[PDB]
């Protein structure tokens, strides 16, 4: 059939069954779990996933799943997709910027990854206790990335910056 | 002054910069953003935020965040919460399942984790090709008992008559 995919986004205060009820309703409805994202922010159970299925069973989906979320006090957010290219990735770089000022050095290091077409995973930017900032980014890079020119180049855009940063490689 | 937190999420079409707005709207609002989780679904960018800042500020982020929305055709959703209790994690337990059947499995597995208060970061759960697969990623902290926690993660496999697998990977 024609495999149409769909993309999910929840918020809803979590508690012990809440995602299983997400997973079950899409999987019971037909559709597969393409990949997701879970976290939990503050009291809440956040959900980014895409799912695939028939037209009809995404469209079940796209009805059912409202009505958890009334029922739950949940929060969704759909929108249907093209399909999803897998971009199967051998590193997970980690970055860890400090700096004094944090006059729009954030979307610098963003930008970095950008121009390099390297997708973030993760990020947090933040000023800490006690008067400097800390950004934390993770991203994903393929295998033909050249993983000492990354860190060449993530060194020179900090000397340019005048800002401390250091750089890790995970494999998976 | 009274810390507020409000968890940020958004879909819209993937395009250059769309990631870089976001973090400067909520940035030049004096908000500190803590923690989120981007992804690129399908043709989709994809985000999970969670920002704090004071009363002022989040209100101010809370106010202007679905007008950059309506700039980019960015669809989001805001919700505040309480303050954030950041958890750390000794291993990082990546599970895998192999089965011929699909009906029902996947609720068997997270309701497996949930029930001893592990937490999962992504998840998977689909057919190849007549092999329904799934691929869990969760977070174990140090007061967990490795053993019990495979054999009854074994017991579970067996009871369901599938394949799994386990791997511990420290972070």
């Amino acid at each position: 059939s024609l495999t149409q995919h769909l993309v999910i986004t929840a918020v809803g205060t979590d508690r012990p069954g809440i995602c299983n009820e997400v997973v079950r309703l899409v999987t019971q409805a037909g559709c597969n779990i393409i990949d997701s994202r879970i976290a939990m922010f503050g009291k809440e159970f956040t959900l980014l996933m895409l799912i695939s299925g028939s037209p009809s069973n995404i469209t079940r989906v796209e009805t059912t799943l409202p009505l958890l979320g009334q029922q739950h006090d949940l929060i969704t957010m759909m929108k249907r997709t093209s399909p999803h290219d897998h971009q199967t990735h051998a590193y997970t770089v980690e970055v860890y910027v400090e700096s004094d000022d944090k006059l729009g050095l954030t979307e610098k290091f963003t930008q970095f990854f950008a121009q390099r077409q390297i997708g973030m995973a993760s990020l947090s930017a933040q000023t800490i206790s006690k008067n400097q900032f800390h950004i934390a980014i993770s991203a994903r890079v393929d295998s033909g990335c050249n993983l000492m020119q990354l860190q060449e180049e993530f060194d020179a855009l900090c000397t340019a910056l005048d800002v401390q940063g250091s750089l890790n490689f995970i494999k998976n």
